[PDB]
């Protein structure tokens, strides 16, 4: 038994909510949340501006200091550093960004990573402004991940259409 509410069971370890990943964060005090990074961990949008805010700018500055210890991430990998006030640890997710012309392939590798965390809230990887159709991230999320993983889809309209065509 865990602390997630009102999640819809998509799988047997995939559940997906209507929920701001943000707010969701700072009430559930997950043990992971999972950041949808860049490669240079620079949080200026998306999901990773909003949980950068949230921090106060303090997962930036943690940040910065881890890349320019050891550089950027590759597209398609991970880091962990520190949830700060949303989450034990923030996951950090390299997915494939469309808008930069990256291969769509990545976004299974991308996936991979969630299974070295039992359980995981999560935002789609390469939705939103990373330019990928959330339909097919959703598949390969579910197709790719074997740990228990919360799904939080800031869009209303979009977390109808994901349910309503989920196969
Ligand atoms: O961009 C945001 N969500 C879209 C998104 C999804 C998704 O929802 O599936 N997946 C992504 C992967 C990369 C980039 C963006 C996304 C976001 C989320 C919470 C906010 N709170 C204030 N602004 C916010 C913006």
């Amino acid at each position: 038994v865990n602390s997630f509410s009102g999640y819809l069971k998509l799988t047997d370890n995939v559940y997906i909510k209507n929920a701001d990943i943000v707010e969701e964060a700072k009430k559930v005090k997950p043990t992971v949340v999972v950041n949808a990074a860049n490669v240079y961990l620079k949080h200026g949008g998306g999901v990773a501006g909003a949980l950068n805010k949230a921090t106060n700018n303090a997962m930036q500055v943690e940040s910065d200091d881890y890349i320019a210890t050891n550089g950027p991430l590759k597209v398609g990998g991970s880091c962990v550093l520190s949830g700060h006030n949303l989450a034990k640890h923030c996951l950090h997710v390299v997915g494939p960004n469309v808008n930069k012309g990256e291969d769509i392939q990545l976004l299974k590798s991308a996936y991979e990573n969630f299974n070295q965390h039992e359980v995981l809230l999560a935002p789609l990887l390469s939705a939103g402004i990373f330019g990928a159709d959330p339909i097919h991230s959703l598949r390969v999320c579910v197709d790719t991940v074997r740990t228990n993983v919360y799904l939080a889809v800031f869009d209303k309209n979009l977390y109808d259409k994901l349910v309503s065509s989920f196969l």
